[PDB]
């Protein structure tokens, strides 16, 4: 009844194809161990506008993880940094 | 139409709420950060229990952090370990 994506980029168009998963209204983990902590910060300034634009959100849940939504996914709870 | 709950246990009866979580077919986000190494595995083989027993499924989706799902969320793609 609902999918969540795993996707582990290695590249920057990778990261690109999360959007359609979004769009398709699946929730996707993105973890950005591969990227360079300069491009992992520009995928994830790329995933903030894809999320806005459709009425989602992004999140940071551990280091180098992001959690990406539809507007048909509700977060809740917290994950602080350490 | 679907739920995600971020989980970052401080103590292992924390981690034993998750289950209510799953039992109401929402998938948890479980940041196992503040937890000491060896009572970590623990509370994963805890959760592992938790999620065969409903026909859900757990998995490591980065460093101390794990996706538990109940059996109505599909999850696809691969996160590799370093």
């Amino acid at each position: 009844s609902s999918k969540v994506v795993l996707s582990e980029p290695r590249v920057y168009a990778e990261a690109q194809e999360i959007a359609d998963h979004l769009k398709n209204r699946r929730a996707v983990v993105v973890n950005l161990q591969r990227i360079q902590h300069d491009q992992a910060k520009r995928i994830v300034d790329f995933l903030s506008k894809t999320v806005y634009a459709i009425g989602g959100d992004i999140q940071r849940i551990g280091s180098d993880i992001f959690l990406c939504t539809p507007d048909n996914v509700d977060v809740s709870g917290t994950i602080s940094e350490l």
